[PDB]
């Protein structure tokens, strides 16, 4: 009942973000038609979805209703008609389109990096890797409160695996991608630390466009860019250090970019170091 909500009491206000296979609209939830009701965000596939990507699909719903936490975005329910995925509404949106029109000094953005981590320690623990861990699926509540809010590539991890096998897709964030993604198609819940490290980058640059993983590793250059970028990762090469960024912390973002999977620090060890330095600045 809570979960059922029927489309005659959905009224579209506006577009909250759009992938490759899914789209994210804002609406009133009014069942009452007076004022009591609410806004929540809903999902739905587009038109076109190969069958391979509706059962990913229903397997991202019974995903979201299985994840409980505080920096999680919460399942509210579904809309049937084809299934709508039922959200809370995360007011501020994500930190990509957040950041480059407001101002987040440094100790607030380590509070959010130390959340991002307690939601991905969390996630790691239930057995699945999340697989797009970047600042555009990264929702802002209020200046104190951040929520994973997008698990459309998100996946469980078997009984006594480390990795998951993945496909090649040319519409996977190669960017924001691990060595071991990009050359064996292997991903471990360290290859998530990896992307955290990319998202770390992304806050300390305010998602400016120009500052880029994308536009650095062009740059850094001087499936072919798939292939030297691999290179460019063995060959020891990262993303420069952000001005802005004290230099533990790009010791934190190297530690998650370390060649070696294995090597890399866990999203449980992120928390403490993290809430330390976010303690530290201000
Ligand atoms: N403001 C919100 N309240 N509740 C939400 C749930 C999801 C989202 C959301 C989550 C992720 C994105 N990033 S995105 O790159 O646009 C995207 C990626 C995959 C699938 C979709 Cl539909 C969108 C954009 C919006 C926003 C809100």
């Amino acid at each position: 009942d809570p979960t059922v909500f029927h489309k005659r009491y959905l009224k579209k206000i506006r577009d909250l973000g759009e992938g490759h296979f899914g789209k994210v609209s804002l609406y009133c939830y009014d069942p009452t038609n007076d004022g009591t009701g609410e806004m929540v965000a809903v999902k739905a596939l587009k038109e076109g979805c190969g069958p391979q990507l509706r059962s990913g699909w229903q397997r991202e719903i019974e995903i979201l209703r299985t994840l409980y936490h505080e920096h999680i975005v919460k399942y509210k329910g579904c809309c049937e008609d084809s299934v709508q995925l039922v959200m809370e509404y995360v007011p501020l949106g994500s930190l990509r389109d957040y950041l480059p029109r407001h101002c987040v000094g440094l100790a607030q953005l380590l509070l959010f990096a130390q959340q991002i981590c307690e939601g991905m320690a969390y996630l790691h623990a239930q057995h699945y890797i999340h697989r797009a861990l970047a600042a555009r699926n990264v929702l802002l509540d209020n200046d104190r409160l951040v929520k994973i809010g997008d698990f459309g590539l998100a996946k469980a991890v078997p009984e006594g695996h480390e990795y998951y096998r993945v496909r090649e897709d040319g519409d996977s964030p190669v960017f924001w991608y691990a060595p071991e993604c990009l050359k064996e198609c292997k991903f471990y819940y360290a290859s998530d630390v990896w992307s955290f490290g990319v998202t770390l980058y992304e806050l300390l640059t305010y998602c400016d466009s120009n500052q880029s993983p994308h536009t650095k590793f062009t740059e850094l250059i001087g499936q072919m860019t798939v292939l030297r970028l691999t290179e460019l990762l063995e060959r020891g090469e990262r993303l420069p250090r952000p001005d802005r960024c004290p230099c533990e912390i790009y010791h934190l973002m190297k530690n998650c970019w370390e060649t070696e999977a294995s090597f890399r620090p866990t999203f449980q060890n992120l928390v403490p170091i993290l809430q330390t330095a976010q303690e530290k600045y201000q």
